[PDB]
């Protein structure tokens, strides 16, 4: 197959030029990544970075020193302090790295985005690759060219930590959305990244948001067809937009460390799709195959399992010392040479493609004059807008009107930590409205635009402070609730905020999915004043509700909007906004009854021979794609050709969408597949495409979405793509179509 | 290559299958191939209008005589009968088969716990509580009495042992099988083979009847919880876990074996060649006869759409290596298969293989000499003192004391006893599903005479010093059970001034009875009138022994702190409460062990064979991991009146290779005051592996008997291929490296001195 990114003469003369140069030391040092803390002393440490980089020959650095977000000054001047030293004593720049991850995480003042389970939400490619050029931008100004991002992980489990770092529960979301972020990161040339653009990293490939129990860095257990059609799907295409690096899964599947998978790492990933960037660890796992999964011995050992697998830099993340352990390894046998310079090569390869032995620094104090802007927050808060789910909206309560006395309660009404999650300035996110108090809560937005008089805020329940691990994330408590309830009667509707407080990984792992017991426990309490409630659903992860969701006329899941979430969500319930976001996974309503939308028909209630309305009612609190505007769209008149078709077609499907209402809103328009009969029992629906239009009241267009015959083709029992001669069904809205493949294809080659 | 026959070549036996296939024309193999139940053999309308079960000679002519149907099953109206309403049924039945066809009926019953379907029948502990056993000898004794009783019946074969993996606690069929582990149901489903069949597979006698593992395989591993939802198990546990049971009971020659009607990797087991035809028939080359699961053909089509009509999916399961079609209703399934062998859907020689296998099955019985046989006469022990004896026993070995602080437990002369909760006066509680009726929601009305625990605890410690008031209690089932999970406050204050009246409170809690699909929950959690019940127990201040009654472990985390004992009686049969009352009042001694893994949590789920990674604090170097955050109780639980001490751990040789046999001693001392029993379970840990290694795996167990201070050496072998390992690409290997052998707390290092890759596809 053509590579992935494209050939390019200049390029790898400039790598092979460079590597014949190179020492063993200096090879070794490429391949070995540490933290910011060995060179700190914010201050650095100058006697550091010339022994770590001076005399270990360290190649690349990450993570916000302190572990804490930092401003761009203080980034720039470490980096300078960083590139004066590689240029000199190697000849070769330094490579930074930051998990830049919804917007800048790690840099102060920049601008903060919803994460990526809400541009999940958003249906909308544009504005997902807006907010990660928005990002390139904003981390260039801090002299960092890499983020390691996009994560693009099914959500296959709703207890797990991580749920809220990916696009969602489904294959093609997480594809299309990853593609779009690795698109604003890098801009339109894989192999020239300007000064405006940073490399993307691909994460956690694969499968890690598939463990069994839930539990982060738990072994998964993925069925041969899962893991080509469904977990590999998304790495595969955005690989195919030329993305210049991958970060493997820390975790295990089958017993096999992905670290140690050399299958996976070589020859799924590098040889098959013929991709020449570069494989780097996640945090410290070359440690965890000995000292974790006792797949090794020693270090030694493990350091030579995963570079000979295919991993190219190790995130150690401490220890020079790494450099030593793998030329132990070439001087003993352990690793080829030929391994090395492949690995060196493919490092070499990416510094050449972000300028940096050219521009190893640039004019971070001129060229940058946007990063915080007034106009990149307009952007974050429409991602943020375009999020927010109408679960339910019985009544019309929702929009609120003039007049209307509003309460708002709950533990996630007055806090920005609550609107961010983790990831945001610290990695648990847990000092959020400690860092960065200038941005506006649920509570300050909805007292901006509905007037001080008009809004009350009494919680009822209370999030503490955050220890320093965040061990109390999970806990909330009752704070007069009497006083509560007191000013709910005295106001004409409550919206209550609820969900989780900040997380992050291992120790964000939940043992029981049900929202808390306090909160539970607020909302039947302002339930018996009989005001209307307005239920807001503030989370990461989406944790049962279904004994308050009777209790509320209207419910909106806000997600993770970030800074400008509470801005988003009062120009919504006021009517200024239209909601168009739809759900990215499946709601869960009970603790052992998960599911995901794309289930096999004996999953299905009471669905009879013949029939493909297949019912999950009773285990769904809300499906995939759950969502209502204030507006009501009419989908008609479904086409699709040629409606016989074989593998080699294109299929033209055209749907007619009127905004029927009195509002001017967006509708996203989804498009499902069922496969009717098939050698594998076929999901019961899946989401072949998407797009999202803006309709004026009345105003009818036709939605055209050209679907290739092979998107039809599924992953067979033997692990190979194959296309089955018969029938489908197309769906959008309430519309469905019948179309026949006239003839099987089946694939001899690993991808369609 | 080829490994020796499953079961042993008898030349006469193929002469006998070979004669007798060669006369037959297809309507008769076909025929052969086609089993339904008894009801397209019973007179509805008759039956209704007497009550009784009245058959249909009519129908026995139609089905058996025009449509050769081979195989018929199940109790009639699915409801228990006695041995002579079954006996006269299938008389009728023979005199047809024999004088139409030439070929005896085969007649199956899943007899799943002794006589399930046989009013009057022993009635044992589910497989669960004889997984909690860890005694193989108890095991194939309940399953001879079992082949006895069933044969009263004159019925020769039962769909048994069920040996299914039980790896997720919502699974409404967790209790079939003997628990969570690949070793336990390996072994009891090898003795359970034993104990059904005798010794010899190609002939068995007329006290004994062809056995049936079950549900081939991985049946047991729903992603999500519910049954004939998809698994999804990883190519190395699918081989080394879900396969070594069905493995291990082939070797001992099981005549038959059924199919998962379920799903794994989008695949239905029903039409999966690879699994049914080539690693089970022809690897282990076992010449058997393998039986589709109830409608599972059907499914094919209707359920899963792998097939677009019926005659496809019997073209694709016949195909695939099935041998007999549970129908279960249609005779036009003989109609169907003709058509797929007259437009080539289906070789002849895979029809005259699948018949070779049934009529295999049906001499090995000795059904063609005697179809029929003198029931009235030759079972004199049925339902007989002795064989309650045997049923008793295995309840008692089978209950699990999982706490008792203070010296609670046992019970003493002149405590005012209070039986509360709604398990404590139910046959039905007792034995859960497959008891009489299908979902077990009718045993104390078919079933009155057998003791529920209040009952047993009223004769045992007095009727004056026992009383009975539930506070809570289950409503009687509809005819669908779809009210099994409810439960009901029943004047709790009433039952509270009862308990301050009472010396120590016996609050038995749990679920009520259920079968498959129709038992599905969504919450692990315990009921919650149940756990109300126990918690407002509990303020009366009076002591509580908690007694858990149910198929699967509910959680109790937040009733046990109040429990001063805890005993997990899971579903222990007709003779449970008998055996409960003997254990509360210490003419028993509590021996039983855990089988699974209790879980504490609805959303932290595991078992004990779990990777290193999920172990919470464990250092390099360390093998001593930790999972009591998420666990209720591990895995092995179980305490007992008296104490053991274990000691000596040794092992020749402790340098081995692949051809070695490991001889395993280690000493064990009752150093408490009461003479008990003691299981003994061995385990393993492979300190580093190219798979991550499972933290613990049990090897070998035994069970002993021990007067206190009496210590005792107990002998355990392990071949050395027993540490070997599935790995990454699907085959065992024994890795060069050492090893851990634990016995209780004590522990030992040995050293594999070479590795050994496999080629072939079991050891
Ligand atoms: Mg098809
Ligand atoms: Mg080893
Ligand atoms: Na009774």
């Amino acid at each position: 197959v053509p590579p992935a990114l494209p050939y390019d003469a200049a390029l790898e003369s400039k790598v092979q030029q460079r590597l014949a140069r190179m020492t063993l030391d200096e090879k070794v040092g490429q391949m070995c990544q540490l933290t910011a803390d060995p060179l700190t002393d914010f201050t650095f440490d100058p006697k550091a970075i010339e022994r770590v980089v001076g005399q270990y020959k360290v190649g690349s650095i990450l993570n916000a020193p302190l572990t804490t977000a930092q401003t761009p000054e203080a980034y720039a001047r470490f980096i300078e302090a960083i590139q004066k030293v590689s240029m000199k004593q190697i000849g070769i720049p330094n490579l930074y790295g930051l998990d830049q991850n919804h917007g800048t995480t790690y840099t102060l003042g920049g601008t903060i985005f919803p994460q990526n389970i809400n541009l999940g939400a958003t249906f909308n490619r544009e504005l997902t690759r807006r907010s990660t050029e928005i990002c390139a931008y904003e981390t260039r100004a801090c002299l960092v060219p890499w983020t390691f991002n996009p994560t693009i992980d099914l959500a296959r489990h709703a207890a797990w930590p991580r749920f809220w770092e990916n696009f969602g529960e489904d294959t093609y979301v997480n594809a299309e959305l990853g593609r779009a972020a690795v698109l604003g990161y890098q801009g339109d040339n894989p192999n020239s990244i300007d000064r405006y653009h940073i490399a993307a990293c691909l994460k956690h490939y694969m499968a890690y948001g598939a463990p069994v129990s839930g539990r982060d860095r738990t072994p998964s257990s993925v069925s041969r067809s899962d893991m080509r059609e469904k977990h590999f799907e998304p790495f595969r295409a955005a690989v195919q937009s030329g993305v210049l690096s991958i970060m493997v899964n820390s975790g295990v599947d089958n017993g096999m460390p992905f670290h140690a998978n050399k299958q996976l790492l070589t020859d799924w990933l590098k040889r098959d799709l013929n991709w020449d960037g570069m494989l780097v660890t996640d945090w410290a796992d070359i440690d965890n195959l000995y000292k974790r999964d006792r797949v090794a011995n020693n270090k030694k050992e493990a350091i030579a399992m995963a570079i000979n697998a295919g991993i190219d830099m190790s995130m150690d993340p401490y220890d020079v010392g790494f450099t030593d352990l793998l030329k132990q390894c070439v001087n003993e046998g352990l690793v080829p040479m030929s391994r090395i310079d492949d690995a060196v090569s493919r490092i070499l390869r990416m510094k050449f493609r972000l300028g940096l032995f050219d521009a190893p620094t640039w004019n971070w104090r001129r060229d940058y004059p946007l990063f915080g802007s007034a106009q990149h927050a307009d952007v974050a808060r429409q991602s943020a807008e375009e999020s927010m789910v109408l679960l339910k909206n019985e009544g019309q309560l929702l929009p609120l009107r003039a007049g209307q006395k509003i309460l708002l309660a709950g533990p996630n009404a007055n806090s920005l930590r609550a609107l961010n999650g983790g990831w945001t300035y610290t990695w648990q996110g847990h000092r959020t409205d400690e860092l960065a108090p200038q941005y506006k809560t649920i509570y300050e937005a909805m007292a901006e635009r509905f007037g001080q008089d008009k809004v009350t805020l009494s919680q009822g329940v209370v999030y503490p402070k955050a220890d320093e691990a965040n061990s109390n994330w999970a806990a909330d408590s009752m704070a007069d609730l009497a006083a509560t309830l007191r000013a709910a009667q005295a106001a004409d509707v409550i919206v209550a905020c609820v969900g989780e407080n900040s997380y992050c990984e291992t120790p964000g792992n939940l043992t029981d999915l049900h929202l808390s017991p306090n909160q539970r426990t607020l909302v039947k309490e302002l339930a018996k004043t009989g005001k209307p409630i307005v239920l807001v659903l503030s989370e990461g992860r989406p944790r049962l509700v279904g004994d308050i969701e009777p209790l509320a006329q209207s419910v909106v899941n806000i997600m993770l909007p970030g800074n400008h979430g509470g801005e988003a969500l009062a120009r919504l319930l006021a009517g200024d906004a239209n909601f168009s976001g739809r759900l990215p996974f499946t709601y869960p309503r009970f603790a052992n009854a998960l599911t995901t939308y794309d289930y096999k028909p004996m999953e299905s209630v009471g669905t009879m021979e013949g029939n493909y309305n297949y019912d999950a009612q009773v285990y769904v609190q809300w499906p995939f794609g759950a969502g209502v505007s204030y507006t009501d769209f009419a989908y008609s008149n479904l086409r699709v050709s040629p409606a016989q078709f074989a593998v080699s077609d294109t299929l033209t499907v055209q749907i007619d969408v009127q905004n029927i209402g009195q509002r001017v809103g967006k509708e996203a328009v989804l498009l499902y597949s069922h496969d009717l009969a098939a050698s594998s029992t076929p999901d019961v629906r899946r989401l072949r495409a998407f797009d999202k239009i803006e309709l004026q009241p009345g105003e009818k267009r036709t939605v055209t979405l050209r679907l290739p015959a092979a998107d039809l083709a599924f992953v067979g029992y033997d692990g190979k793509w194959r296309l089955e001669a018969g029938d489908f069904l197309l769906f959008a809205g309430n519309q469905q179509q019948r179309i026949s493949c006239t003839a099987t294809h089946l694939w001899t080659t690993p991808n369609r």
